[PDB]
C-alpha cells in the first residue's frame, strides 16, 4: 500500500533546544508529515469521513511544536508521531522529519535535523 | 521495470474542497503524474506510436481537475488514476499525487496533499 | 539621506478581503515594510536606543495583520504606515507593500497587492 | 505620488510571435502589470470602490493574452496598457512587462521581453 | 551496492520532437544522469583512474543532445545509457531522465519527461 | 522615456580572468542586458522592423562572451554595449551587467561582478 | 555616472547583536555591497590595475563580519563603508546592506536589516 | 529501522580536485550527510547523550572538507564516512554525496558529483 497523506514544511516558531541559550531565544522548526493510509475507500465515496483530515493533523503538530520547549527534536517528532498515531486508527504508520534550518551551528549548510517512522500499533 | 514518464506540477484552478467556501472561490491544485511504462520499443524505434503521448495524459488529467468540483483530494486522484489506466494499456500503473498549496488552514506551510498509487489491471 | 531599516516577507495568516468567503476561509498576507531612517548615529555609537528596533515594528504589523478583518489592502498598509509613523519619529517614511500570493482570482499568477508610501509628518 | 497596485508574474499559453513556428505551437507568456493610483482615499475608507479592482485587471490582462495572435510583444503590451487606461481613470500611469522565458533562441538564458510605461491621458 | 556518479540539470538546445514546428524552433532539454559504480577502490586510492570522470560522461550527453534531431525522448535517453554504459564497465547500471519544461503542451506545469534505467551487460 | 529591451541572466562559459589558472578552467558568465528603446511605433504597428529583435541581440553578446578570453568583466561589457550602440540607432542606452557567480574567491556569496550603462552617441 | 561593482549575498557566521543570548550562540549575516565606480577606463584598458578588484573587497567585508562582536547592524554596516571608501579612491560612495535573515523575533519573515549609502570623501 | 539524522547542503571551500588549476583557485563543495540512527530512547528520554550530536558531526565533516586538497570526491567522501562510523557505534550507516556545482567542465548543468553508503562496522 502506497498510499499517502501528507503535509510539508510547516513552519513553527518554538524554544527548544538543548543550549540554554535556544530556548530564551527561540528559532523556527520545520516539519514536514506523511502519513501511511489507505485512500481507496475515499476516493471511491468522496466522503471526507472516510479519511483523515488534514487540518486535524496540522492542528496537532502545531500543539506540539508551539507547546513546551523540550530538548531534541527527537522528542519532539516522538510526540507528533505517537499523537498522531494515537488518534487516528487509519494511519497505518506516521513519519515525522523536522528540521532546523538555523542552529546555533557556526557555518553554511541548508539544515539539520532528524526523521523517524513509526508504525501505528 | 523502472522505467517512467512523468507530466510534473501541472497547476489547475478548481473549486473542489469539503468546505462551502472553497467551492465559492477555489483555489490553485497542484498535480504530479508518474507513469509506469516500459519504453525500451520507444527507445529502440523512436515511434511516438510505441509509448504513451504525455500530451494527451495532460488532456485528461485537465479534464478532471477543471471539471466538475468535488469534495475529496483522494476522489479526483482516483478518477484520474482510473482514467489514465483505462485508456493506456502501456500503463502498468499510474501514481497521482495531488497538492493543495493553500488550503482554509490557519498556518504556515508549503503545502497538504495527497499520494496514490493505482495498478492497471 | 539613502538610509533604510527594512521588513521583508513577514507572512501574516488573516481574514481580510471584501468577500464574504475569504473572511471566512482567510488567507496568508506577504508584507514588506521600508523605513526612511538616518542611520549614522546608530552607526558611530552602536547603541540601540539611536535606531528603530526591528523587532518592535514587527509586532506593530502582527497586530494590524492578524487582528479585526478588514475588505482592503489598502486600509491595512494605511493602519500600518500610520501606527509606525506615529510611534516613531526617527522614521521620516514609511513604505508598505502587502501581496496577496492567493486571492480568489481564477489564474496563474505569482499574486497580487498594492504599495504605498507615507512620508511621516 | 508613489503608491501602486500590482499584479506580478501573471502566466497565460499564447500564440504570438512572428515565426509562424511560434503562432502553431504557441508558449507561455509572463506578464507583470504596475498600476499608478492614488490609494489614501481607499486606505481610509476600506471601500473597495475607492479602488481599482485587481481582479478586473487580470480580466483585461487574460483577454488580450489568451486572444488573437499577434507578432510582436510590443503591440501586446500596448493594447493592455490601453485598455487599462481606459476604463480606469484613477490609473494615473500603466507599466506593462511581458517576458518570453522560452522563445525560439538557441540559448541558456532566463527569458527575454520588453517593457513598457504608458500615462493615462 | 548503493554508489552513484551522477550529472544533475545538464542543459542543452536541441531540436528534438514529433512535431515538424518543434524540429524547426527547438527547446531545452534537461539531463539527469545517475551511474551506478562502485566507489571503494577510488575512495581509497585517490586515484581518478580508478573511477568514471564526469566530465567524460557530461560529453557523451552532449554529443547526443546536441546532435542529430530524433523524435522521441526514449530514443535519446536510450543512446545515451547505451552509449555511456558501452565505453564503461564500471558502470553496473545507468539512469538517464529527460526533461522538456517546455513542451507545445497548452498549459501550466514544470515539466514533462521520461527516465530510464538501463544495466550494463 | 522609460521603455526597454531586455534579456536576463544569459549564461556562457568562458575563459575571462586576470588569473592564469582562470583562463585555463573557464567558469560560467552571467549576463543581463537592457536596451533603452521607445517601443510605441512596433506597439502601434505590431511590425518587427519597428524594433531590436532580441534574437539579433543574444547573437552578439554570445559572440563577445563565448570568443576571445580577456582579462576584465569591465572590458566584456564595454565590447558588448558599444557593439549593441554601434549596430543599433534605436536603443539609445544600453546596459550591461556581468556577474561571476564562481570566481576564484574563497568564500560564501551569490556572486560578484560590474554593471555599466552607456548611452548611444 | 551610473556605472557598479558589486557583491552579493556575501555571508558569514558571527556573534554581533544587542541580545547576550545572540553574541553566544550567534547566526548568520548576509551582505550586499555595490561600490560606485566609473569604469570606463579599465573597460578600456582591460588592466585590472583601472579599477577596484572585488576579490580585496570581500576580504575587508569579511575581516569586519568576522571580527569582534558588535551590536547593531547600523555599526557593522559602517564600518565597513567607511573601511571600503578609506582604501579605495575610485570608489566614488559606497552602499552596503546587512540581513538577519534569522534574528530573535517570533515570526514567519524572510529577514530584517539596514541599509546604508555612504559618499567617499 | 528508517529513523536517520541529517545534514543537508553544508558548503566548504576547498582546493580539492585532479587538474592542478582546480587546487589553486579552489572551489565550494556541496555536502549532505545522512546517518543511520535509531532515535527511539532520544525520542523517549530527550536526553541529548541518547543520540549523535549534528554539531560534532559537521565539525568532522568541516575538517575534512576544509583540509588537505586530494584529488577525488571519492576519497574526501570515504574518509567522512570512515571518520563518522568510526567515533560514533550508534550510527548504523553513513550516507555522504558530495557535489562540484560547478566544476572545470564547459556546459550547463546543476552539478555533478558522487554519493556513497558506508556500513559501520
Ligand atoms: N541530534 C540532535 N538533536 C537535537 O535536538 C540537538 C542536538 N542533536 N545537539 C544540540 C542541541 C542543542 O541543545 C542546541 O542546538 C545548542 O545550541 N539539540
Ligand atoms: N484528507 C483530506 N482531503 C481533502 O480533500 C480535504 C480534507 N482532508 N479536509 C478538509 C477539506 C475541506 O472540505 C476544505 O479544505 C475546507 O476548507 N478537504
Ligand atoms: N485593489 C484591491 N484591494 C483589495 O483589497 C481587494 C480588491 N482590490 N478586490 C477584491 C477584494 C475582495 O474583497 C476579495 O478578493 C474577493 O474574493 N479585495
Ligand atoms: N523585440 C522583439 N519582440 C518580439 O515580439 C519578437 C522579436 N523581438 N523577435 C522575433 C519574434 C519572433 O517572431 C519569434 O520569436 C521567432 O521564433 N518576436
Ligand atoms: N512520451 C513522449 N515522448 C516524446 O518524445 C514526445 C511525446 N511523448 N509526444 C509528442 C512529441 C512531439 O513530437 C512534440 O512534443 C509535439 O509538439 N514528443
Ligand atoms: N573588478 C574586477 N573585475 C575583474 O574582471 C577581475 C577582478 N576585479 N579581480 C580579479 C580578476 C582575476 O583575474 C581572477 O578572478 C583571479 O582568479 N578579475
Ligand atoms: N535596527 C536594529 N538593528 C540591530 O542591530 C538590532 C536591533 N535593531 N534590535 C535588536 C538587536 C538585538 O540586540 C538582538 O536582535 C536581540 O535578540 N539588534
Ligand atoms: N568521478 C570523479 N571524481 C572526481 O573527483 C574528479 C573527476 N571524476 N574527474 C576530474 C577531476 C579533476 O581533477 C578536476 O575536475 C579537473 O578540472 N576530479
Amino acid at each position: 500500500m502506497q498510499d499517502t497523506i501528507f503535509l510539508k514544511g510547516m513552519r513553527f516558531y518554538g524554544y527548544h533546544g538543548a543550549l540554554s541559550a535556544e530556548n530564551e531565544i527561540g528559532q523556527i522548526f520545520k516539519v514536514d508529515v506523511t502519513l501511511k493510509v489507505d485512500l481507496s475507500e475515499a476516493g471511491r465515496t468522496d466522503n471526507v469521513i472516510d479519511t483523515v483530515h488534514y487540518g486535524e493533523v496540522f492542528e496537532e503538530v502545531k500543539s506540539i511544536m508551539e507547546g513546551k520547549a523540550v530538548n531534541l527534536l527527537e522528542h519532539l517528532a516522538e510526540r507528533i508521531a505517537n499523537r498522531i498515531n494515537s488518534q487516528y486508527n487509519r494511519v497505518m504508520e506516521t513519519k515525522v522529519r523536522i528540521t532546523k534550518e538555523n542552529p546555533p551551528i557556526p557555518g553554511h549548510y541548508d539544515g539539520v535535523g532528524i526523521e523517524i517512522v513509526r508504525e501505528n500499533k
